[PDB]
């Protein structure tokens, strides 16, 4: 019936995932305001007439819905390809956060524009302590904010860079990173981007995943048909980069294996100075992936690295997670892959308060959308980006 | 802290006299989906990405919605400036409705567009027995629609063509007419379009005043400043009339002008400014010191002339400046059917006689499309009509 009929579009709104929730609905209404309002456009009838009504109420609604001016900014911890990420104190709660800003400017001209989905949803409704969790997602006329729980101890970019990492350590890192990549390949999302700038560490040193751009969701068979500095990107999704190319969860497991030789080594296994040197490196993996004379790396560590890199039809992990999480490489008398993540980490931060940003570097130093004669529609992308949990 | 906010707008999107209420915001993502699924705008990349997300979940939600598919239409019992009347039956419940066509079309066309916003305020929140009541207010591509509540009795151009009318029974429609402006009034607005064509009888023969497009919100004082001159031509107060020459200050006066012309139809028998052309009847209108007079062969009494020369008089001397007590208790309505306090609930002097609840043989038969052109750029024509959904 009708009654029948209201029952079940009440319930399409008031789920916090639907794309016509009401934090979805009132993003496209000042989408629609924000879009409209130019004096060239409001030569129109239709359009001035229109923001007559909805620029009072618009302006109330945007007063009282979350926004930037909540937060007190107390540092810039990082910076990326779309953004940044800010250290931040929500001033009516006195609560820490990393709020990570995404320039919708740059996402329209660069013209990506829909990673972020993926990233939102993943970090929103996760619920795994391998991934950073987002608490709000909101966004303004420039930028879109995803306000992020704040991990402490750095990345492992810094870890490597600061530590020399023996291979008691190396277990562990790799342990972790192997779990975090199961949770998300369970979630059925390749990462097809892993790499130790994007592998945080909490407040006890066990890591946590945190950067989703690149994240895509598989099919039925597995498959992910559809960008970067290549040095952990593998040589199918390299070769798939060319025109159409298949592949599948297998692409993270090489990024793994990238990841462990670094820290061994020092250095990335197939190092260049250029990036078609590198790319070309990445393709003759067969005759180039070789190791240091003076690079002190065990039997097991040597054979789990080789084990990763090598063509997909015969890499470790075709046959599932079990064969990697039962290699020798991993034995030891410390932890256990049901509970590795309650066990002493191997590097724990020493930190002094709720905003202490000591284990990230210093980060050092405008243009926006032109003013437009007709409707071109910029905010319509990020309609439905709001969340609030 | 937050919590504070997220409840203040919580009460904004749970009320339905709100602008942002959850039927308006539905109307913002339908009305945009609208006015953005054609071919040529889908070559930018922005418009037809939100258009590959949004048109699945936005097909689902139209067949969800109140839509003119829901309804029976048994046969169209009125036709308007902006559209048509027809009579109802909602297949789901049976229960009959009239329900009104306003063409959007015709609206943006002929540039009005924002007088509904009023006649749907009314309708939706009178609560009172001398205004026809609107139950569900929708909309698709080309119409308003406003489902009301349907009134079987006809309206009074019916009732005066049909029969010919008495003094007695002019006492009392003119009375239920004051107590309806009286209503409209004490709503802050002027309804400045009174005549029979807009006055509808119930199931009873009781009246109801039923068309609210001329209608217009007063100020603290009372009276409206309006460039325009509205409302039909036979009616129009004087001062209406010279409003549309400059700056026009009136209050609700100019209602009491039109039921001064609408006493003097119904005894009379024609309109008392009536001309072959229209610059005929505003020539009379205007000159109505000298013009207005009764013809020899004429029984009106002389408490119905002084009734209605009381009303047709300029706005400083007219009968009604001193409130609705001064019409009342004029000797013309003094009787022993009805008082005021319940004359609603008195016997009417036309009860119609009707078979079934689909009796439509108080109305008369209606005999006889454009749409809006495709456009290359976003011109938006939906815009106008976002918020005009309603649901009781
Ligand atoms: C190069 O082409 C690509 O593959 C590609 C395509 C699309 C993309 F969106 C991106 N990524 C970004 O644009 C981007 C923008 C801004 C910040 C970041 C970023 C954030 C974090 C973080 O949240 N940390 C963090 C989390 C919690 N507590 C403290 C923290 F410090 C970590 C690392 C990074 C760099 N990965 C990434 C990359
Ligand atoms: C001349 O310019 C104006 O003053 C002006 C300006 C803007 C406007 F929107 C309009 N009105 C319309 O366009 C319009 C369109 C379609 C139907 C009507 C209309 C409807 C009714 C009715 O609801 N009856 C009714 C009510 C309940 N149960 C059964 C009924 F039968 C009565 C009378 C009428 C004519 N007035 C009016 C007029």
């Amino acid at each position: 019936a009708g009654a029948s009929r209201q029952r079940k579009l009440e319930a399409l709104i008031r789920d916090p995932r639907s794309p016509i929730n009401v934090e979805s609905l009132l993003d496209g209404l000042n989408s629609l305001v924000l879009d409209l309002d130019f004096p060239a456009l409001r030569k129109n009838k239709n359009i001035d007439n229109f923001l007559n009504r909805y620029e009072k109420i618009v302006k109330k609604i945007r007063g009282l819905q979350m926004k930037a001016e909540d937060y007190d900014v107390v540092k810039v911890i990082g910076r990326g390809a779309f953004g940044e990420v800010q250290l931040v104190r929500h001033k009516a709660s006195q609560k820490v956060y990393a709020m990570k800003l995404l320039s919708k400017f740059e996402m329209i001209k660069r013209s990506d524009s829909a990673f972020f989905w993926e990233e939102r949803d993943i970090m929103a409704f996760a619920n795994s302590p391998w991934v950073v969790q987002l608490f709000y997602a909101f966004q303004d006329d420039r930028y879109l904010y995803m306000v992020m729980e704040y991990m402490p101890g750095g990345d492992l970019v810094n870890l490597m860079s600061n530590y020399d990492v023996p291979e008691k350590w190396a277990k562990f890192y790799t342990a972790e990173v192997v779990l975090a990549l199961d949770a998300i390949h369970s979630m059925g999302l390749i990462h097809r981007d892993v790499k130790p700038d994007n592998m945080l560490l909490d407040k006890h040193g066990h890591l946590k995943l945190a950067d989703f751009g690149t994240c895509m969701k598989m099919d039925e068979t597995g498959m992910v048909h559809c960008v970067g500095t290549p040095d952990y990107i593998s040589p199918e999704v390299l070769k798939s980069q060319g025109g159409d190319g298949f592949y599948g969860r297998e692409c993270d497991w090489w990024s793994v294996g990238v990841f462990l030789y670094e820290m061994l080594v020092g250095d990335t296994p197939f190092y260049a100075d250029s990036l078609v040197g590198t790319y070309s490196k990445i393709m003759d993996h067969k005759n180039s992936l070789c190791f240091p004379e003076d690079a002190e790396i065990s039997k097991h560590a040597k054979n789990l690295i080789c084990a990763f890199l090598t063509d997909r039809e015969v890499r470790l992990g075709r046959n599932g997670v079990e064969e990697i999480r039962q290699h020798p490489f991993f034995k030891n008398d410390q932890w256990h892959w049901d509970n590795i993540r309650e066990t002493a980490a191997p590097v724990v931060p020493e930190l002094s308060s709720d905003i202490d940003s000591s284990n990230f570097d210093d980060i050092e130093d405008v243009e926006t959308f032109p003013i437009p004669k007709a409707f071109v529609g910029n905010q319509l992308p990020f309609i439905g980006f709001t969340y609030y949990r």
